[PDB]
């Protein structure tokens, strides 16, 4: 497991997620589908042009995953998924540059709902979320584990977990005052309420 630094500008939005006052948190869950629904169509796209590239999974579906237990929501997506450079290089250039005009929006006075539109939703995880994991496998790479509980840091390692063919989880270990989006009424409420047109079947597994 290798440990990286994250930059100041994202290290900065984390806390900013964390420490500040809304109550509007629902919305995390309507930025990873997005962030799942742009995967898909990505590497739907690819395929038009090359077949193969569904070789490793021609479905192209989202799975809502909730466990009391672990305390844990995953979003699996069979998308396009992230290579190693992804997840320490690419990201981190998309990361700075989204969190640079986020913040810039948000002391225009934009509000905190309107975070995927700079490209860096994923981090509204951390609105109900006090880790993030994220299993992942591109066509191009092996499955890795890439994850953070803030702090100024992030881990990155090859998966030895359950093989996925291709596609991203993102697991969401809960706060402990955030259980509410483990119930299937809760889930339900906030898919059909913000992502109900997305274009790939949505499937809100239950215990
Ligand atoms: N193709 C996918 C991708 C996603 C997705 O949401 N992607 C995340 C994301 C979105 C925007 C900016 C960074 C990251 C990031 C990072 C990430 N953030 C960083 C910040 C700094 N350095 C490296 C960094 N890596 C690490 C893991 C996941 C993500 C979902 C499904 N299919």
């Amino acid at each position: 497991m290798e440990t990286f630094a994250f930059q100041a500008e994202i290290a900065q939005l984390m806390s900013l997620i964390i420490n500040t006052f809304y109550s509007n948190k629902e919305i995390f869950l309507r930025e990873l589908i997005s962030n799942s629904s742009d995967a898909l169509d990505k590497i739907r796209y690819e395929s038009l042009t090359d077949p193969s590239k569904l070789d490793s999974g021609k479905e192209l579906h989202i799975n809502l995953i909730p466990n009391k237990q672990d305390r844990t929501l995953t979003i699996v997506d069979t998308g396009i998924g992230m290579t190693k450079a992804d997840l320490i290089n690419n990201l981190g250039t998309i990361a700075k540059s989204g969190t640079k005009a986020f913040m810039e929006a948000l002391q225009a006075g934009a509000d905190i709902s309107m975070i995927g539109q700079f490209g860096v939703g994923f981090y509204s995880a951390y609105l109900v979320a006090e880790k993030v994991t994220v299993i992942t496998k591109h066509n191009d790479d092996e499955q890795y584990a890439w994850e953070s509980s803030a702090g100024g840091s992030f881990t990155v390692r090859t998966d030895t977990g359950e093989p996925m063919g291709r596609g991203t989880k993102v697991i969401l270990h809960l706060k402990e005052d955030q259980t509410e989006y483990l119930e299937e009424r809760r889930i339900k409420e906030i898919v059909k309420k913000h992502s109900q047109f997305i274009g790939y079947p949505i499937t809100l597994f239950v215990e």
